[PDB]
């Protein structure tokens, strides 16, 4: 028994740290081909040679989420009437968005799954029942957030240092993504298109509003980061390199790095072939042979939970669906996330030091970001606006920040649309585009229900999430 304020302090960390922009976040990388895996188990991932379906390979990532689910929900208890800690709603609300960001990566990445019983041998819950769980715990924190806290949670919370109307915004926030994702399924959905908006209108009003985990330092590093200066496991995407050329992204020509040669990296354009990009799908197995995006030396990067050019792509992908004018905020996505882009391009290359010869790109500013909007992206948008959007925003969403993990939901949810936007070029994707996550062994072991649901995990190919069109 501890106090629910130090409870949060690690529901933050490990929902930032292991859950969003852990392995979860890796393996998306290459499923969406922000990164192609070059080594060991991500080149195994990458080929498509048992990793995606194996019970194991989301083992600790499964058991991570359903750990730091149980820790709010022991903060939400302790909370409540009874609780040690009555009269902490502030905190009991912060616990709850914790809780329904979890319950999110549950259903999400795994489909039907224990949840309701899980925190005997739990039941399965469908997808739709986490959901609507997870509705709750957003209303249920939208109500407690603003109230009080007996004890300050501020050294605690790692997010917002103690802000509960910013927390609030982060609910609406969640509320957008979650409206959004759960379209394929609605019964209204210009009905829904105008939630998104409205809660859109209630959430970040700047990136300084957005949820960053932003405690990372010289010893305490980026998960994303973390993964390439553990395992060296990822390589620059091809796929991604030729989007980024089409459009003359101002990243094309300064978010990648060559491989190490004569001890020094080079900062290169996309089509340079000293870069030595890894094709998707088929590279040779090997930590050294592949250049590599900026991001993965970004040692301090925030991991964003959720940001704000996420949340201004879900208001611009709200307006197109409404046949309504996403101009304005189309553009205010693209620039902010060229600025992320911009931060962390910088952080990477201060980390570097010595380790690096830049290239003479200009740093992107709000300036150059906006021009490159109206030189490029505006006439593209006026003639294919939802396309055009989506696009923009999967290349927002490629970094250090954690958000391949989101962009896979997208990218899945695009599928069950019927919706073509977002072109993958790896061959594997014939017969084996991951639709989900396989179910982790710890549970296939322990629980025969889904032990069952996992089967041989061939599931993983054929049978889509139900916000997706899928049944289970």
């Amino acid at each position: 028994s501890v106090a629910s304020r130090f409870i949060l302090a690690d529901v933050i960390t490990s929902t930032a740290f292991s859950n969003a922009s852990g392995d979860i976040n890796t393996y998306a990388s290459s499923y969406i081909e922000y990164e192609v895996g070059v080594d060991n188990q991500l080149y195994y991932a990458e080929v498509r040679e048992n990793e995606p379906s194996s019970s194991s390979t989301f083992n600790n990532s499964w058991n991570g989420i359903y750990s730091s689910l149980k820790n709010a929900r022991i903060i939400i208890d302790q909370c409540g009437e009874g609780g040690r800690d009555h009269g902490n709603d502030v905190t009991r609300g912060m616990a709850e968005v914790m809780a329904a960001y979890n319950c999110a990566l549950i259903a999400d990445f795994f489909g039907d799954a224990p949840c309701s019983q899980a925190a005997m041998t739990p039941k399965m819950d469908t997808q739709q029942e986490i959901y609507t769980q997870i509705i709750s715990y957003l209303d249920d924190a939208i109500a407690n957030l603003q109230k009080e806290d007996l004890a300050d949670v501020t050294e605690q919370d790692f997010l917002y240092a103690g802000d509960a109307d910013k927390w609030l915004k982060f609910a609406y926030g969640l509320k957008a993504r979650y409206t959004m994702r759960l379209i394929n399924r609605s019964s209204n959905k210009s009905a829904d298109y105008e939630k998104v908006l409205d809660y859109v209108s209630k959430s970040f009003t700047s990136a300084d509003d957005q949820a960053a985990f932003d405690i990372y330092d010289s010893n305490n590093i980026n998960p994303f980061y973390g993964f390439y200066n553990s395992r060296a496991g990822f390589g620059a995407s091809t796929s991604l390199g030729t989007k980024l050329l089409a459009y003359n992204d101002p990243r094309a020509n300064r978010a990648f790095f060559t491989p190490i040669v004569d001890k020094k990296r080079s900062q290169v354009a996309a089509n340079d072939p000293s870069l030595v990009p890894a094709p998707n799908g088929s590279p040779d197995q090997s930590t050294s042979k592949y250049g590599i995006s900026a991001f993965v030396y970004a040692k301090t990067a925030p991991t964003l939970l959720m940001s704000y050019h996420e949340l201004m792509f879900l208001k611009a992908e709200a307006l197109c669906r409404l046949n309504r004018d996403a101009e304005d905020a189309l553009k205010e996505a693209v620039v902010a996330g060229l600025l992320n882009a911009e931060n962390s391009i910088s952080i990477a290359i201060k980390e570097l030091g010595s380790g690096l010869n830049t290239n003479s790109s200009e740093v992107i500013t709000e300036t150059s970001a906006g021009k490159y909007f109206d030189d490029v992206v505006k006439a593209k948008y006026a003639a294919n606006p939802l396309q055009e959007t989506m696009i923009q925003k999967y290349l927002a969403m490629w970094g250090a920040s954690g958000e391949a993990t989101e962009t896979y939901n997208d990218f899945r949810r695009m599928k069950g649309l019927n919706e073509n936007f977002i072109t993958l070029t790896n061959p594997n994707n014939s017969s084996k585009f991951p639709l989900r996550y396989p179910y982790g062994n710890s549970d296939t072991a322990a629980n025969p229900e889904v032990k069952a649901a996992y089967g041989n995990g061939d599931y993983v190919y054929s049978e889509p999430v139900w916000w997706a069109g899928g049944s289970r």
